[PDB]
């Protein structure tokens, strides 16, 4: 019956009432975690009226099904979310969707719900904060000193992605990361004894985390606050706080799987209210004393931000160049004319693999754009992702790098790399971050990649060894389905550049992006510089490489197959067939061009054949016939594999000639046309 | 200079010479692991002339890049792989591909190369062995008593999938699993100090594994053998053997990342040979004393198998029913007329969600087909994957199940579930095993799913909550790209049944499969029983549901959209448009039908519109126009989401009418036609 106790009851009952109104959602974890949420938010620095303050503490709800809890906190603190929004929990079009979405929910830093992601996002927010602080802080100028608080449950701890990120976070000594495990011994299938009997705490010690255990987290907010204070004293380890809770605390059904994921019974809600001093006839109650208490904390936080703004002004006076850089980044702007650093090629230049062209781009743009950081999942000398002369992001205590470093050694951890990249993007400050692996193993990170798209984060995958062109490693390494998968996902730019100019256009798009993740599919093998390519034309996503006003056929291709199409054009000329060539380095960018531009590239009245050594899925958007690879690859020298599958100038020409013959006497309209 | 030492040198030099001949591949781990490989194979029971002996010990090379080591062992032991095959390492069409493939390589139990998979496959082989032994062994009849030996490296230990499987294997007390960590402190990016500093051994203890450490695994084969003996005494824990090795042992470049993944220099190979007593001018040497020693072990193993065959004959006399069941399973045959247990429905029956129809199928077929086992990734009460009256697969010591159980509690571990299923299939004995999750989270397991397809394993995903039809959980849970991804992968049957009869056909296909993995996309929401459906017709993958000889349009649909198409047909009739309906429950099965059958379903001369509330990718194989969902979903009541996106009878009818109008005056041929 203190104000703190009343606040905790208010949180619990708002969450339960939201689930009740929707007749859908998850009351168990909100009931169990309300004390911890109250305690953590009271320690956090944040401004509900400025969700982007760069020195705010960040909170991540990794157990995203518990979002009625998050929404209740945001409402109580006066974010741009109200009780009326809570009444619309899980209703079409509301600001309170069934799992939190950063695009829709003020105060949701990331999109969670798919288990394991949020803790990894928290690792990335903390990684970014450490890099940012190392870049900008000066004596008497703690520009960045914020913490990252993460709630997670048993499901997050079972998902392998969280193990990857936790191993890495311990290695990186990320002392401003404080995670809280909802140790409630229940998941959907019942007791954790049925599937999850590991010693979690011993595992986290093995990663180099600090541990604090709170044995009565249903009530002991003093101990939760003390655990935070303890964690802040351990500056060289991330901390895991074990919150031993009862799922559904207070419910008649507390401590059971039934309270995880379905609305409580009406009589249960009544007894909750009466036990805690609330009116069982009232829903969505917000006692004004709770509002007052929370408003006091907001007002204090706003005074902290006000002082930070003055610190920043003084920083700009003392450190004019760093201050201007920081201001530009907080405004969301890249350096003026940064793109003049992009390499440009001519057809007289030598053939180069697009992985090597990518290395060259990075080596030119990293010195010009400080907000670029990135790494590789143990493939640095293969993906070619590190610029010479940069230092790795490591704790200085290791001697292996510094937090001011710009290159991240992710280890063999693609999925966590993907989710950490999302967290780096979520930090803000214009970070443009990237992660390298082989294209076929981007698939290990599909859970996170999809969330990059849904969350609208401008992350970049440097995805080398894109096809059978990699050769001898064979079919376990050779993508077939991978581009189709990601192209079929909304809001993913999938660049497959053919040459030096196209590779620079791909990076221009990836770095300028503010709302769209990028995958750059890059070759092991050398490709020629194309006659007709440029950054300008490739920036349109698709363009006419070879214009033929009397074309019998247009060949549309990507990447390594554009040069193949150009060679096929010459074979076809000897057969009396005139071809044009279209290069389609990014289907999403192309799709976003005007209808008239797109029709200038893929006109009516001419058959169009696509060529790409991967799945034919998607290609009918742009072509009448498709020459692709819809079977697994082979282990051998790459030129021999191309010959086996007839991806040769003669093989393409044969299929082009068959396409011309198939449409003889038919009326052909652009693949871009549709009935609706 | 003992025969054992000569054998180890022979293995090392065969592997190095294979890499040298290919001028491609990985010599480092083979050099470091040859002592351990020698020691392990000397302890293993196997018949090179009968790779399918059901009581063999299994070996898995999880660090599949080290396959020159595996191939050398198989050659030396007289599997159907020769020195001439080793000379063709990594060459197109050879039996020695750059990573091991179970379909191509005699003695390769699984396909490895993508890191982390093999250890999880080993967990599944061991899980299957325990279940099999619990089912069949009797006093004096140890029908199954075999071990599972796995080699893995640092990369496997960094991949989250291995953490998932190792947590689960420890929980399951899988004492016949013995894994060996190649602790060589090197990965591609250099020292493990840069990214992988966790206390691996402490982590494995936290999972409940037993540990043996071999501090000089470059030479101490006595200690490696003793570690195996020790592991066999610990019957209630899987064991991790830490093999401290030097990568590239013996090379001038030993202990460096450069020896991981590129051929050795010719002068290095010369000094290796002279140091070990071999002729530096000779490649692919096989000393006859090594062959003799290995042949002695093979002969002993063959006598063990001979005795096992007599044990099996005596078992059939004493336990005639179990013996006949075991024989049938070893012959690869399902029970005669098992499919008479499949439920059959009529259009007079009530509407049912396909997840519930799936539960009903499983409840009928599990009692009839003992080789069906399966589980869920913490979604048992949502996926509806457990048959009432079955017991969980657990060690009896827990009180929670028994190894004779048939239902696996995977926990929140989709990726490991996928790779464990591959291992269960790889065990053999006709296991037909399944794993449940929400369709959108099958994507977490993409690495393993792709390997199910490449490995030709008949595993089944019970993938419920397939679309926006799930409603309130919202876009983080609602598949868009997922079916396109898996349909674009070679050799995946992706069933999306519309009703009770189609769900039974999907299971008939999944259980009869011997070479093709299945994904069953199942609904949360109720669907009507269709007029015109049957197991017989749905077994063709695609069929004419509503035949209209004067059709103006055919609507092709799957799953929940078939009923929508039927309702749209009625709207269209009021607009003067006659439609037919095709149901396409599995595109792969359909594609495999005769050309004439397929054309009877998708004829020339009529526009075809597809309807499926997911990506339109792939659908142009079967339709002229596509009505799909190419954006993320929404959080709300499912009927309201369908209305928002116009997946209504009127919305489908409008697009069908526009399709008819678009093709007025045009000649239309089947989407099945192509130019080549
Ligand atoms: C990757 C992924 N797999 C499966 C699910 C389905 N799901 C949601 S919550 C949940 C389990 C909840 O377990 P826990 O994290 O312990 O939550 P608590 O029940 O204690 O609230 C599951 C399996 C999911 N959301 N994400
Ligand atoms: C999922 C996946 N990601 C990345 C790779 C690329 N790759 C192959 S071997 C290897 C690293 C080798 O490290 P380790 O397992 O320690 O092998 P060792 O160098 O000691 O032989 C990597 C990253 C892969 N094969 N699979
Ligand atoms: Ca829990
Ligand atoms: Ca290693």
């Amino acid at each position: 019956s203190s104000v703190d106790q009343k606040a905790i009851s208010t949180i619990r009952l708002l969450a339960v009432d939201a689930v009740a109104a929707a007749n859908s959602g998850h009351p168990g974890a909100p009931l169990g975690l309300a004390p911890a949420a109250h305690a953590v938010f009271k320690k956090m620095r944040f401004n509900p009226k400025d969700t982007k303050w760069i020195n705010r503490d960040r909170f991540v709800l990794s157990n995203g099904h518990a979002c009625a809890l998050l929404y209740s906190m945001l409402v109580l603190y006066g974010y741009d979310l109200t009780v009326e929004d809570l009444k619309k929990f899980r209703q079409l079009g509301s600001k309170t969707p069934g799992h939190p979405e950063n695009t829709d929910v003020p105060g949701a830093e990331v999109t969670t719900g798919p288990l394991g992601q949020g803790i990894c996002n928290g690792v990335g927010i903390a990684l970014a904060q450490a890099q940012f602080a190392a870049t900008y802080n000066k004596p008497d100028f703690p520009i960045s000193d914020s913490y990252t608080y993460v709630f997670l449950g048993d499901g997050c701890l079972m998902e392998g992605v969280s193990s990857e990120a936790s191993s890495l976070a311990g290695h990186l000594q990320l002392g401003n990361l404080i995670a809280f495990w909802d140790d409630n011994k229940i998941s959907i299938d019942g007791s954790t004894e049925v599937a999850f009997t590991e010693d979690v705490i011993a595992r986290y010690k093995s990663y180099g985390w600090h541990i604090v255990e709170v044995s009565d987290a249903d009530t002991d907010i003093t101990a939760i606050a003390a655990a935070i204070d303890e964690a802040k004293k351990v500056t060289n380890k991330p901390t895991l706080v074990r919150l031993t809770t009862t799922i559904g605390f207070g419910s008649l059904a507390q401590g059971t799987h039934g309270v995880h994921g379905a609305p409580l019974k009406a009589d249960d809600i009544k007894q909750l209210k009466t036990k805690w001093g609330f009116n069982p006839e009232e829903s969505f109650a917000v006692p004004a004393e709770v509002t007052a208490s929370y408003n006091e904390h907001v007002a204090e936080n706003q005074k902290i931000q006000q002082q930070w703004n003055e610190l920043f002004a003084a920083y700009k006076q003392k450190y004019p160049e760093l201050g201007a850089e920081l201001q530009r980044r907080l405004d969301g702007k890249l350096p003026e004319n940064w793109d003049k650093a992009l390499p440009v090629y001519t057809p007289a230049d030598a053939a180069v693999a697009t992985r090597k062209l990518s290395e060259i781009v990075l080596s030119k743009i990293i010195p010009e754009v400080p907000e670029i950081i990135g790494g590789s999942a143990d493939l640095t000398p293969s993906n070619l992702t590190k610029a010479k002369g940069t230092v790795d992001f490591q704790p200085a205590a290791t001697g292996l790098g510094d937090y001011s470093g710009r290159y991240i050694r992710y280890g063999v951890r693609e999925h966590a790399m993907g989710a950490i990249m999302n967290g780096i993007a979520a930090f803000g400050a214009n970070y443009k971050n990237y992660g390298g692996t082989f294209l076929n193993f981007v698939s290990y990170a599909a859970g996170a990649v999809r969330l990059s798209a849904l969350s609208e984060f401008p992350i970049t995958w440097v995805a080398t060894h894109d096809s059978i062109g990699l050769g001898e490693d064979g079919p376990t390494h050779q993508p077939i389905e991978t581009l189709a998968h990601f192209r079929a996902t909304p809001n993913i730019s999938v660049w497959r550049p053919a040459d030096g100019n196209e590779t620079s256009a791909a990076y221009k798009s990836a770095i300028e992006s503010t709302h769209t993740p990028h995958i750059l599919a890059l070759t092991r093998q050398n490709l020629p510089q194309l006659e007709g390519s440029s950054i300008e034309k490739a920036s349109k996503g698709g363009y006419t490489l070879v214009q033929q006003d009397k074309a019998d056929i247009i060949i549309v291709a990507t990447g390594s197959e554009v040069s193949l199409a150009v060679d096929a054009l010459k074979v076809l000329e000897g057969q009396g067939i005139k071809a044009g060539v279209v290069s389609l380095p990014d289907q999403l960018t192309f799709d976003k061009q005007s209808e008239e531009y797109k029709l200038s590239v893929l006109p009516d009245g001419v058959p169009i054949l696509s060529v790409e050594v991967m799945s034919t899925f998607g290609w009918s958007k742009y072509s009448h016939q498709q020459f692709g690879l819809n079977r697994f690859g082979a282990s051998g020298k790459a030129p021999e594999i191309f010959k086996l599958f007839e991806f040769t100038p003669e093989g393409v020409a044969e299929r082009a000639a068959k396409t011309v013959a198939f449409y003889k006497g038919k009326d052909v309209v652009s693949p871009l046309r549709s009935a609706f």
